[PDB]
């Protein structure tokens, strides 16, 4: 079964693998380690622009955020070619997205609830949500650097994948703002060898990544069929085996994500 297979993932690659995959109309949920804690890495960078996309008028995104090079303490491409001139909310937004940039993801937090607000905002918004699980408690790049076992930063995959199951296919927000939320997932660049690399090609994939410490390597997406129906995956992973700088594994979560379009895709008439 298929438990066994998700098991076997983790043998070959000496990691701990979290897999869900909710319920529908038609399909059982897909769970494995769906309730144990995962950092989320990049991953509430998500959440994160639908909070402050929620919180604000559209006119919002036009409003220009000046920075420093001081304030580039992790990795941030887009944030370094924009550092003399500013980004708007709506290109930091872009940027958190689709480049996981750490600086955009930063001045996003200090935007959504103040400086030393915004971590707690940000898990309030997810309290908004119905989520009591998922937590944030540092910015960027410590969040990404918690021992194994440390509760804070840390989300599920069955938390994660509910919330972004109301975020992208329900309606926590509205059609417009919604739109902007799920374009910006279609155009990610970081995700092409996670949930991407096991869908076939007909099948439409949007996602975010996270990676950190420890051997982590997370990706959360919603996919759409060929006929356009909705499912939404999350697979988190970290290998505490080798320690800090542990390799993380991309492939493991390709061949996770290969199970799960298996179970999805093949029918049984
Ligand atoms: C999102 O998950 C960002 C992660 N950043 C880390 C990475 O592995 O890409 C570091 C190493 C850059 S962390 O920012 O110091």
């Amino acid at each position: 079964d298929l438990a066994d297979r998700f098991a076997e993932l983790e043998r070959r690659y000496d990691a701990r693998l979290g897999v869900y995959v909710p319920a529908t109309g038609t399909t059982a949920a897909i769970e494995y380690r769906a309730d144990e804690r995962f950092a989320f890495c990049s991953t509430f960078k998500a959440p994160l622009v639908a909070a402050v996309l929620h919180q604000n008028p559209l006119t919002h995104l036009d409003k220009l955020i000046t920075y420093t090079s001081d304030d580039i303490r992790s990795i941030s491409p887009v944030a370094q070619q924009h550092v003399q001139t500013g980004m708007t909310i709506g290109q930091l937004c872009d940027a958190a997205i689709r480049y996981s940039d750490g600086t955009a993801a930063n001045l996003l937090l200090a935007d959504l609830g103040g400086p030393g607000g915004g971590t707690a905002a940000f898990t309030g918004y997810l309290r908004s949500l119905g989520d009591t699980v998922s937590r944030l408690d540092a910015e960027e790049p410590e969040l990404n650097r918690d021992p194994p076992g440390d509760e804070r930063d840390t989300t599920t995959p069955h938390a994660i994948a509910l919330v972004l199951q109301q975020l992208v296919l329900g309606n926590a927000l509205p059609p417009d703002k919604r739109a902007l939320l799920t374009d910006w997932m279609a155009r990610n660049t970081t995700g092409a060898k996670r949930i991407r690399a096991g869908f076939p090609a007909d099948w439409k994939v949007i996602d975010k990544t996270g990676t950190g410490d420890y051997g982590r390597a997370n990706d959360i997406a919603v996919v759409w069929s060929p006929t356009g129906v909705p499912y939404v995956v999350a697979v988190m992973s970290d290998r505490a085996g080798g320690g800090y700088d542990a390799e993380p594994r991309e492939a493991l979560l390709a061949e996770a994500a290969t199970c799960v379009a298996g179970v999805l895709a093949l029918e049984h008439h």
